[PDB]
């Protein structure tokens, strides 16, 4: 059961979509015990996507720099948010398509029973569009899995 | 050029996010030229949830009931969203799964440029997990297609 | 190399496409050595589309009814022409989307070098769209193997 | 409902299909109210088949030049015809395959009303294979979006 | 670095493939701290497969009975070991297929460093093929997790 | 029906599984009427992988060098192997992951009929994960094709 004040994915979006607090947003949910990390990052490259999120949360401290496990854990989550920003071919230059995203990973237990454990969540937000400014649209992209 | 006032798809997921307003989210959002179109529906079956949001949709007059142009554009925006969610496979039941959605349909010019002409976005937010209560998680979807 | 006057998947197209009242190709392309077949399936089942052509592959006598070999050769070509129908999820009803087809099933050599064997080709051609006529847009897929 | 006379799909598979005629049928069509664009492409990157169907739509007045809803129609309409191509992978080179196509992309009206507006129709035909001449076989793909 | 001697995909695919030995392999593994857990599916419906593998790993002591983060992992992993088998769409009867599969599931850790905690593998193998014994064929499938 | 002492897709892994120091299977195999191949294959380009599998394939005399026919038959049991292998995107590089495999080429007649003729069995195994060794678990595909 999902703790209604807990819910890591919807948290994640909001810290994604809100624009004005930035850090008073970020300290809160650091105060409620989530661990929590912020990046951007423009490619038309998958495999740059996910470096630079794996590189933004180990160095945020989000997961764990040594051992696989958790590299795996977010591994995942990543994959699953970006097929809400492929929808369908997880391409983008290949493709002829560039993404702008800005992202989010959240740490902790999102249940009412402590025996959960820690979850993680990846939320994508930007646009993604043709080679050219202006020639694009929104995209958004939400993984959640298991540490 | 996205105006950063109209970003349709930022503002779905917001409307779809956020639970104290509900009809004071709306009615700005109306008054600024968008319209609105808010449901939920739970169910193992993807053509079910399919249909609900298209049902809601003509309803509330979000797109044209007649003709099929705009009920072209609306399936694809719906495919394009439940891809987020379905992450891979889009099967619901057929994969001992169910979900709980919350849906927010826009429909409006997201760009600086008139030209542009109308938008359409499908956001949604809810649960995904096994058929019994308590063992599910999070999951997100958001389709963008031009009408 | 393909040979100019026998390319398998072109003349399938060919084929499928006229609506000539007057039955003239079946008996050429026959009286050329190839084995042909002529079908139409309407459904909102993927395994119902796949099953009428098989049989009908069958009674024509394109492919043995004795055996898997064979079977398997067409299984495939069906399933990689389903694939330009559905674009994406080889799924129709659960994505509440449904298909008027009409399909041919070409089997011959279509190299220059005889050493090559038969082929197959499976084309499809109709329309897919919602559960109520009108609503909907052409849709092709030809699916080619070895046999 | 799809009018008899003009199902922009078959109608830009025959033209791609048929060798005889190039500008006696591009010129009924044109004549008959249809938008037309013809171009050839080999490659092995999915991006450069794409780039040179916008690039070709774009000079030959299919779409417009300014503007993104234009464009985003027929990347879409493109994909969508990617898939019956790629057939589950919309890979070339990456999956050791490489192309030689031939294209098509129609811009009219298929429909009895009028207020269905216009749609575009991409068609692909030639050969997918080896790196190597002869070592391949045909392929189709057909993309239908509106406008 | 997974561990010469505990590598969990080789031991539950060698456990899944051979006749032989039935207690004989099961109780080796369990006494090297492996739980382990087997059964047989056959079927038309993914959602039964899926099942069958929960329930027979819920009822051996392989995952957890209470809570979600286990059986969280299994689903996955059960997902990633469908794939194999189904090579493109994780469907059966919707596509005129159906299996007869045998299934192991192995929990414990694979890797030298202790702070890998358990992983989970899930082992699939039999036949896929149409609705009709003899016509078809063997198909794989390995499935791997961390808990 | 299969031939149980003759079931291609379980016989070539148990050779591809087996770390024995005296080569025993090769020979068997090969007596009782079956072509034999094996290789290894590290990269985070999977049409590398794919390269490699054909040219031991070839060499080895599993498939004929001439043609396209067997070629055909054995580079789509590469491809429905490697979708047990890479579950969901058949990209490594551009997803930033690798494999290092392992891979078994058996071809022959696995049923109890003369009729059906040479079938071919494509296996894989290794570990797939980062471009760190170390991290990263097993993996494993098995692609049947007739020929
Ligand atoms: N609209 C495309 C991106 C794009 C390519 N070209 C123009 N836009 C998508 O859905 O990813
Ligand atoms: N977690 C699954 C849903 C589920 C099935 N069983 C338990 N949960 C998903 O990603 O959709
Ligand atoms: N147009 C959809 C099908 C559809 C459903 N409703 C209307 N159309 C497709 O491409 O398959
Ligand atoms: N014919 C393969 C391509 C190929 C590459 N090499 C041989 N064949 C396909 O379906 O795309
Ligand atoms: N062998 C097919 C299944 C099948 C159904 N009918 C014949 N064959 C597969 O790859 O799943
Ligand atoms: N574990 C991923 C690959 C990976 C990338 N980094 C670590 N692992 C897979 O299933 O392919
Ligand atoms: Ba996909
Ligand atoms: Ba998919
Ligand atoms: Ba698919
Ligand atoms: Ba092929
Ligand atoms: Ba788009
Ligand atoms: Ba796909
Ligand atoms: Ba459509
Ligand atoms: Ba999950
Ligand atoms: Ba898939
Ligand atoms: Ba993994
Ligand atoms: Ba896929
Ligand atoms: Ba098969």
């Amino acid at each position: 059961t999902l703790h209604k004040e807990r819910r890591i994915g919807r948290l994640s979006v909001l810290l994604l979509l809100n624009e004005a607090e930035e850090s008073t947003q970020v300290e809160e949910l650091e105060r409620d015990g989530w661990k929590v990390c912020l990046g951007k990052v423009g490619s038309m490259d998958a495999h740059k996507v996910i470096a630079a999120i794996e590189t933004a949360s180990k160095k945020s401290g989000v997961i764990q720099s040594e051992g696989y496990r958790e590299s795996h854990a977010l591994y995942h989550a990543t994959m699953e948010a970006l097929h809400g920003v492929t929808r369908g071919e997880m391409l983008l230059g290949s493709l002829l398509r560039t993404v702008g995203l800005r992202f989010a990973v959240l740490r902790g237990n999102p249940y009412e029973s402590e025996a959960e454990g820690d979850w993680i969540a990846v939320s994508l937000y930007g646009t993604i569009g043709a080679p050219i400014k202006g020639l694009e649209h929104e995209t958004f992209g939400v993984g959640i899995n298991h540490i």
